């Protein structure tokens, strides 16, 4: 149900590092256990000469800490990528200003908080007030029950332990 | 470290149906997995002649939902509370109308994040937008990391599953 997106996105200026700072999503399950399905930990996004986007993250699998890779094809709109995966699963990029924050979300393509979770990635391991303002701002019209939020210490440990 | 505190209150007129519409923590372990510390679920508050607080609530105890009672003792501030256990835990009433919502914070007294846990009740099963929003302003200053909301469905759930 995501309403935001930005507009004339460079997908090849937010390549290179990222902190996810803060996670939000539907329903308490997605974000929850250290296990949860959502509940992943970007590391470096490496967007495709043929504007794919190669994304770099760790996910907490099987009591540890596991580094993944996914592929997200890019699409006729430019903030919307579909990751190459199954129940078809959209990525959208809301804003962001290449070198401060991110703000994207991830929905099971089935309705609002049917399943959705979004994230606040910023380049640095400094919590930046002005990031989370805006991510919260974005989803203010969003039904996310669960919401993350990692302190500085926490960011430069795999999987934010 | 909570700096907000209801003027005039009137602990005799806070008895009765609650529901825990939403909880926040300084930490996000101690509102993560379903049998964290401070993730209880409130039933009823149960306030002593003497002006005490008896308090109901559920909380997830060795995969399943138990029925707690615990008490709260009053203090010379009547909108602070000292809980009968150890490591000194604070009850601090923020706000309240009695009749809508009830803004309270809990913390190991010891500092701020150190540990701290806030909760915004309502009197019926149904989502608060307005209580919602005057949990989140009060939280503003605090350092919450850890953010949840539960839905009508949800709140008349034991343990709100
Ligand atoms: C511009 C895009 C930046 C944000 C990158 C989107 C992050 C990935 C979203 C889908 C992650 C896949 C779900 C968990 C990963 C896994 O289990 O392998
Ligand atoms: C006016 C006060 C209303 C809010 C009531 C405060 C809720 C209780 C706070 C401390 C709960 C004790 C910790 C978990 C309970 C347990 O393990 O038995």
């Amino acid at each position: 149900i995501v309403t935001q997106t930005m507009k004339g996105l460079d997908i090849q200026k937010v390549a290179g590092t990222w902190y996810s700072l803060a996670m939000a999503a539907s329903d308490i399950s997605l974000l929850d256990a250290q296990s949860a399905p959502l509940r992943v930990y970007v590391e470096e996004l490496k967007p495709t000469p043929e504007g794919d986007l190669e994304i770099l993250l760790q996910k907490w699998e099987n009591g540890e800490c596991a580094q993944k890779k996914i592929i997200a094809e890019k699409t006729k709109i430019p903030a919307v990528f579909k990751i190459d995966a199954l129940n078809e699963n959209k990525v959208l990029v809301l804003d962001t200003d290449y070198k401060k924050y991110l703000l994207f979300c991830m929905e099971n393509s089935a309705e609002p908080e049917q399943s959705l979770a979004c994230q606040c990635l910023v380049r640095t391991p400094e919590v930046d007030d002005e990031a989370l303002e805006k991510f919260d701002k974005a989803l203010k019209a969003l039904p996310m029950h669960i919401r993350l939020s990692f302190n500085p210490t926490q960011l430069e440990e795999q999987c934010h332990i």
